[PDB]
């Protein structure tokens, strides 16, 4: 299912694949379902236009991110099989996550129950701990960049790595131009946790400027249905002071998480 091949190579051409239905769209590329002709392996092929990548000044980010990603082997991170190119465009060979994005699940369910939410948060904390363990700090984490495996397991799908768009998930130190460390994504978990339970992120607003101020001020409120344990956890993660966010160990041990996650 996931342990295909570790020898990533660039002798792949478009003629190796039968192309299927469009899976999603982004600014630069379309992602398609695809099947490798020889093996019949189902995967997703994301197609990005080279000229657009260079024009936007992100091609170097892509080379470095691909190189990093090729090293990451983890059940809650989408596995990257390889890449190649022709004259017009650049092709990324990605794991196919059949149950789709958490974003769509949120749109379909309106909000998640504490069980879905705490399972998702455990999976994210595990994945970010693994990423942090190899010097790979993460940028923002969006429900759009969370996929679901055949058993409903979460897969981190965004390239927010290191050796923007909407800010909803960015911590103050990332938006105020301050210094940021691995604690940025702890902020991200609080934002995602809130959105999972509530159905929108804690600082959502009609305009970018309003949102900027709400994040900077940490101006958010809890609806009544949000339980005492979740309020406490979100409040621990959504701290202005990076130094005040917990370690991932502490997150995984939080009594609301331990009492609510469905992860055997
Ligand atoms: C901010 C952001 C968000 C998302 C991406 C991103 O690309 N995810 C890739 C992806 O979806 N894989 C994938 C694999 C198997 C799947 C599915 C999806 C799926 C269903 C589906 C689709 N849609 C809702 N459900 C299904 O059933 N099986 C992807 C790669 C290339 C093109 C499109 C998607 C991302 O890069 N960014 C960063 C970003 C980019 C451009 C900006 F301008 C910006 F500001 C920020």
């Amino acid at each position: 299912k996931q342990k295909n091949e570790e020898s990533k190579k660039r002798q792949w051409a478009l003629e190796d694949f039968e192309i299927g239905r469009p899976l999603g769209k982004g600014k630069f590329g379309n992602v398609y379902l695809a099947r490798e002709k020889q093996s019949k392996f189902i995967l997703a092929l994301k197609v990005l236009f080279k000229a657009q990548l260079e024009k936007a000044g992100v091609e170097h980010q892509l080379r470095r991110e691909v190189e990093i990603q090729s090293h990451l082997r983890h059940p809650n991170i989408l596995r990257l099989y390889g890449y190649f190119h022709d004259a017009t465009r650049v092709y990324l060979i990605l794991e196919y996550a059949p149950l789709g994005t958490v974003y769509r699940e949120l749109q379909k369910l309106s909000k998640f129950d504490e069980q879905r939410t705490a399972t998702y948060i455990t999976e994210l904390a595990n994945a970010l701990s693994y990423c942090h363990s190899k010097r790979v700090i993460h940028r923002d984490i969006k429900p759009e960049n969370l996929l679901l495996g055949s058993a409903g397991e979460l897969k981190i799908a965004d390239f927010g790595w290191s050796v923007c768009g909407t800010l909803d998930y960015l911590p103050p130190e990332m938006i105020e131009g301050r210094m940021h460390d691995e604690k940025v994504d702890l902020w991200s978990l609080g934002v995602l946790c809130y959105e999972f339970l509530v159905g929108k992120p804690p600082f959502e607003a009609n305009t970018y400027q309003e949102t900027y101020k709400r994040i900077s001020r940490v101006e958010f409120t809890f609806p009544d249905f949000v339980t005492e344990g979740a309020r406490d956890l979100i409040s621990r993660l959504l701290k202005h002071n990076p130094s005040q966010r917990p370690m991932l160990r502490e997150v995984l041990e939080h009594p609301w998480i331990t009492a609510n996650s469905s992860k055997p």
